[PDB]
């Protein structure tokens, strides 16, 4: 009848498309709440009745499992992402090789580097890890526009107020007004990974069928459309 999914908000467009298709094919209504992974996990801990949880990171899945709210043996890393350097779509920058030698100052030409605040925004935390490993953090620190969330960071680039920004690959696909000009080296930061799991008490055939659908080729097509890497 109805499946309730708690999903990281970045998954909205992909999961909405998947839910429409699943209702059409299987006559099951999938309804999703979209929010930060931490809030979804705490709400499950506090008794909210979700059937499935898709986190945008492994740490909040660890939290939900350690609270004994999850069928831990269903944990499945569903998607990956890349950490990317974006520019406004019509920027004269098109390709940046990102390594220890990158001339960040020449690229910015005095403009700001838009990031999520590295004190707390996921994309900012990954950006800081990568830039520290690349030896570029200290020289860029006063050049960053430290936004309160990744949407706000990307908006600076969409409006061409910041000539570069750092977001996830799927963020750059969502926003038609920015382009990926470089991919941060995968060796330089923790993987961006989205685990899913069934919530304890919701391990029934209906929920399992949708869980299986999420990791099937039909859903993979839709995740790829929105810039995620199906695993």
């Amino acid at each position: 009848d109805k499946i309730t999914v708690f999903a990281a908000a970045s998954l909205t467009n992909a999961l909405q498309d998947i839910a429409v298709q699943y209702k059409q094919e299987k006559q099951v209504d999938v309804v999703a709440s979209y929010a930060s992974s931490s809030t979804l996990a705490r709400q499950i801990e506090q008794g909210a009745p979700a059937d499935l949880f898709i986190s945008a990171d492994q740490q909040w899945m660890d939290y939900a499992i350690d609270k004994q709210q999850i069928v831990a043996n269903t944990r499945y890393t569903l998607l990956g992402n890349e950490l990317v350097l974006i520019a406004p779509q019509d920027s004269q920058i098109d390709k940046v090789e990102i390594d220890k030698k990158t001339d960040w100052k020449k690229l910015l030409e005095g403009g700001r580097l838009a990031v999520g605040d590295p004190d707390h925004v996921p994309a900012g935390i990954y950006a800081k890890e990568s830039l520290e490993n690349l030896g570029a953090w200290s020289t860029l620190a006063p050049e960053m526009a430290r936004a309160n969330n990744v949407r706000s960071a990307m908006a600076l680039v969409e409006r061409a107020e910041a000539p570069l920004g750092i977001v996830y690959g799927s963020d750059a696909v969502a926003s038609k007004k920015v382009k990926v000009v470089g991919i941060f080296p995968e060796a330089s930061h923790k993987p961006v990974e989205y685990p899913m799991a069934i919530v304890k008490g919701h391990d029934n055939p209906t929920v399992t069928a949708f869980y299986d659908y999420l990791k099937s080729p039909a859903a993979a097509v839709i995740f790829k459309n929105y810039g995620f890497t199906p695993r």
